[PDB]
């Protein structure tokens, strides 16, 4: 029922319902994430920008709610909505 | 004696007497703590924000000091106040 | 030659000779830090504010610059300065 | 494919395409970074500033993108930036 999330050597850890809520995106779509799993470590990695991704997870937890973190500047977040298609 | 508190994947530890100080809290509360209680892990798991946490853990550690991280706005905040049962 | 130095969960790894820098602080002198060895685990565990012990590691591996973060209070730095003995 | 870098105990991962773009750099250059390998756990080793790696990280993912992170001071990032040699 638990996920583990490796963002270049950061792992997060949540619940499938809490991706499943938005399944459009990356995260939540099952076909999507796919080309991110990991089978030799039973967990999705993703090569990208660390302090970003509290922000990226954060806005599944609380069912909505997409803040950009005062550490990261606004370009790179942006990128990193985009690349986790939450738009 | 050593507590392992798992927010999403981010590792905390304390002592059993750090959180009993406030025994009216969700931390603070064996029986309420217990329900986020992993048994097969030894540690408790909460999917939930985790900069946030460090001001949770340091009111305790504290004796009673909360701060809020300045990296982590104020409505935010003031939700996983409410959930921890600071108040 | 590594020791490893758990805040509240949070492990920090250097070398002896970046702690011995500094021989009249808490952890550059073996009798004080001695008191924080956890046996079960070989490392050094203190239970403490985490965002404050980057820069006070930093302070040894630079050779001596004390740096605040800018993310953690000036008074609740302090504290820790003192907690570790830099002054 | 895979390279582990352990800044002061915190473990970063990252793909060995990623640090091959800019291979005038520590990082980039195998025989440079060699010094840092430990054979042992099969990961490079750097008693250093843990903040400002995200940046020098974020720096190769990126393609080139050089940002200081606002938490760490000029003057120790340009240093970090030094050793790194990503200039």
């Amino acid at each position: 029922e638990r996920v583990v999330i490796n963002i270049s050597g950061l792992r997060f850890e949540t619940q499938l319902k809490t991706l499943a809520q938005f399944p459009e995106t990356l995260l939540g779509d099952p076909k999507k994430r796919m080309r991110y799993f990991d089978p030799l470590r039973n967990e999705y990695f993703f090569d990208r920008n660390r302090p970003s991704f509290d922000a990226i997870l954060y806005y599944y937890q609380s069912g909505g709610r997409l803040r950009r973190p005062v550490n990261v500047p606004l370009d790179i977040f942006s990128e990193e909505i985009r690349f986790y298609e939450l738009g």
